[PDB]
């Protein structure tokens, strides 16, 4: 049986700027760095940054909707989002926000998100505002 | 302050085979489905499948190393790998690093992994045999 994401690995084109983004700007904990990668944690998440000569800096209109959302409390959400905006972090556009969410890009164009709320909370909210054709199991 | 991974969203080209893969083959719990997506869970992981016409079925040689690893116990690893092999699921890499890993592709070419071992286990292995240029913090 599968239980949990073991780790998320992001391919990066330039290791140092990516480490700086996740550690300095997003506040994740850096545990180790080497010539071709780094290991960070964000709560229980194990994040690997892997230096990959294949990774391209990708504009958001050129990538699909695959994305990675990080949890933040309702009390911290707005000021963290505003800090990213003031720092000039690039954003990506959607037709609709997933509740209380802020959408932004990493240095290589990985699609990231800050979101307030759990899956249970989202399911409860969606019961009142369902997607088209939504069924709940 | 960020407190963990809130959710992983995968863009999919066809919803039905992706739901079959994640729910039936990989055993994740399906909580809701709508005309253009689904919500599943795998342990603490909130997985969203989002139908996206911009998703390309992507050969592994044409995507970078970004990948998503799921946790499984050592005792369960071999029979799960054999299940994937029986189902004809393609492998994109052989394991050459500490802790059991099976590297497999989803129907759209998303790069997945089964892994046994925590960040702590990896860091302990690395402190015994540090990678080239490795620094700890
Ligand atoms: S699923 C849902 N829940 C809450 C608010 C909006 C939506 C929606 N886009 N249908
Ligand atoms: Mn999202
Ligand atoms: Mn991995």
């Amino acid at each position: 049986m599968l239980s949990g994401l073991n780790h998320l690995t992001l391919a990066v084109s330039q290791l140092a700027p990516s480490v700086a983004f996740y550690q300095q700007l997003l506040g994740m904990t850096l545990h180790a760095r080497w010539d071709s990668g780094a290991y960070l944690s964000c709560g229980d998440l194990w994040l690997c940054l892997s230096l990959d000569p294949q990774r391209r800096v990708t504009p958001p209109e050129e990538s699909d909707y695959t994305h990675y959302a990080f949890s933040i409390s309702e009390a911290d959400f707005a000021s963290f989002a505003a800090r990213l905006e003031a720092a000039g972090v690039a954003v990506w556009k959607l037709n609709r926000s997933e509740g209380a969410s802020h959408y932004f890009l990493d240095p290589d164009g990985h699609k990231l998100e800050l979101h307030v709320g759990s899956l249970a909370q989202r399911l409860a909210a969606c019961r009142e505002q369902p997607y088209k054709g939504m069924v709940f199991f």
